[PDB]
């Protein structure tokens, strides 16, 4: 194996493939697979559940072959080299030698034959969509995912195809987020759970260019194709909850308010809320919302806002962190809070769009 | 106590006094004459800020949580007026239609530092004191049992102010002329107070006493206790005669160190240096049998030798230097090495050799 590549053509691909890799349990998991074949350098990083592949064209003389080298060490060397540095790489048995100017580097290798290989799988549904659409879908729901839960299925994100739309669903049991976006393609119905790190990697590969994203989904796998990068991940088997049964059936009390004004009022009030439970009180009356928070230290905050509201008065408690999470994810001018009573969930949406909806459970305080 | 003041005039002062026991997490607010005074402390050091009050005000003093009162004022929108009044066991904060009642502790209970006399006084530009601290800060010890090293020596001599810092493995010296005739004096400022003095940096007026150090800049006053101990003489740490002189490009030397370090030992990162005529070879290796080598064009001419260095110690020096050319003054394979900028003698750095 032999290749010479300019620093900047190797740098970003190296960062991408290293994504799925802190403390590797076994030595080979800390390594990247390098392959030179048909004038192309393929790089691969894995964690047994997912793979990130980068393909790099070779304009300089090269020789076929494959080896694995430490990801972090090889990335650090290339990054450390000066801009425009020519990086000559050759496999020499047990070591891979890296040369650039009068800089010399020798890396430990493990056989390419020993590198983990995710089994082949048959695609069942395929569609293309803009990178921006995928970014929107992930950023709207990502925060609602559970962290290291025993209910493994909640630690991921549901991906749903229905009609002309692609949909994401995330919930941690306490609060729910759901976002739908049209893609202009007739789709069958699949409901697959994408793991936590898979959601991160999907988000990582969107460089904000106009390169379309090609998505393939199977019974047990998902694949995402952006530019010269191919991401494959195994899916999480389980029974993910339906969002249609979590959405409030009867929201009779609709409140409309400025998103940023609601956000900054909640943020100021949060300062004096209970440090563990993060509870804020909401009193809603005609065209006005009052936000109050108190902690065991006997401290009190109060905020008063002009809103649009015609319904009956009610008092309701919320975990302020959940509300602030929703409002930061919406990033719009006007927000809509769909209420029922003090013991039922709220539905929070963008006032101008039904494409995203949020459900937060009420709180006793 | 009662005052109404613009948000703009509180933001900067609040940030400075929240720099440095339950009462230590609070800020002392005093209203006297036509001034609001804000004080934060950690028992060792103290930061006082003054802000003028033109709106109807009432004199008095209380204490309120530092992080909370700051987060409230900063959380409010720009152009907001902030009305504050003490009402029994609570301080009421009002702006627009935002209300805040914070828990209080009496002003009489707030820990004030003992009164002390100034023995040495001098004024110097902000940029000079920044320069003096920046050049030596990294060489301070962190949690060493030798408490006198957990800080920085401030020395006056002739017309110069000098900072010295050492962790026993590497030492840093920097001298700057301030244009004033000074008495010879040395004091040790605690590392926490050193970093605080750095953040507040229009001349700075400095007052040094037997057990305290004070700094006046703008409308802020920083007072800190001194570390009571005997600090090592830098004059005896500098090598007697480093006859071997290596001159290298600062950035090239930096990058060649950072790249080689990648393949050194993860626990104690060191590189080997082979010096010959107009060439420097930087090598490194690890328990995985991995090797790095960096060849550099330099200016030397002296005798060939091999010497190892801790990567972090050298990089720290080169990052402080921020210059074109670095001069490395060597003696032998087992002795300390002096590092300086090639064009200036203001700063000197001494690093122990490392065995690899
Ligand atoms: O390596 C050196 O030149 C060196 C020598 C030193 N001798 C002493 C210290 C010291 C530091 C260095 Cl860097 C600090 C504590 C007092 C005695
Ligand atoms: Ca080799
Ligand atoms: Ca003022
Ligand atoms: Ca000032
Ligand atoms: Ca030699
Ligand atoms: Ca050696």
């Amino acid at each position: 194996m032999k290749f010479t590549v300019e620093r900047e053509h190797l740098l970003k691909p190296l960062q991408q493939v290293s994504g799925p890799l802190g403390r590797p349990t076994l030595p080979i998991l800390g390594n990247l697979l390098l392959q030179v074949a048909d004038g192309t350098l393929s790089l691969t990083g894995t964690d047994l559940e997912m793979e990130m592949v980068a393909r790099v064209a070779l304009v300089q003389p090269h020789e076929p072959g494959a080896t694995t080298v430490p990801a972090r060490k090889f990335f650090d060397i290339c990054r450390g080299l000066p801009e425009g540095a020519e990086i000559a790489v050759q496999l020499e048995g047990e070591r891979m030698l890296v040369r650039s100017g009068r800089s010399r580097f020798s890396l430990s290798t493990l056989p390419a034959a020993d590198f983990p290989n995710l089994d082949d799988w048959q695609s069942e549904v395929e569609f293309t969509l803009p990178q921006a659409t995928m970014k929107r879908l992930i950023e709207a729901t990502q925060f609602s995912m559970a962290h290291q839960d025993v209910r493994y299925y909640l630690n991921g994100m549901l991906f749903e195809t229905e009609g002309e739309e692609l949909r994401t669903v995330a919930t941690d049991g306490h609060r729910l987020a759901v976002c739908s976006m049209p893609i202009g393609q007739s789709l069958p119905s699949h409901s697959v759970i994408v793991p936590r790190k898979g959601v991160i990697e999907l988000m990582r590969m969107l460089d904000g260019g106009d390169n379309p994203l090609r998505v393939q989904i199977g019974s047990n796998n998902i694949r995402a194709h952006v530019g010269d990068f191919i991401f494959t991940s195994k899916l999480v088997d389980g029974r993910f909850p339906d969002y249609r049964r979590v959405l409030p059936k009867n929201p009779d009390k609709h409140l409309e308010a400025g998103c940023d004004l609601l956000k900054q009022a909640f943020a100021r009030a949060a300062i004096l809320s209970n440090e563990k439970f993060r509870g804020v009180r909401l009193y809603v009356s005609e065209n006005q919302l009052k936000i109050t928070a108190n902690n065991p230290e006997q401290e009190e905050a109060e905020e008063i806002l002009d809103v649009t509201y015609s319904g009956a008065e009610m008092e309701i408690g919320f975990n302020v962190s959940y509300v602030l999470d929703v409002l930061n994810a919406l990033k719009c001018e006007n927000v809509r809070m769909m209420l029922t009573d003090s013991v039922s969930s709220v539905q929070i949406e963008d006032a101008a769009s039904q494409s995203a909806a949020y459900v937060v459970m009420p709180m006793r305080l």
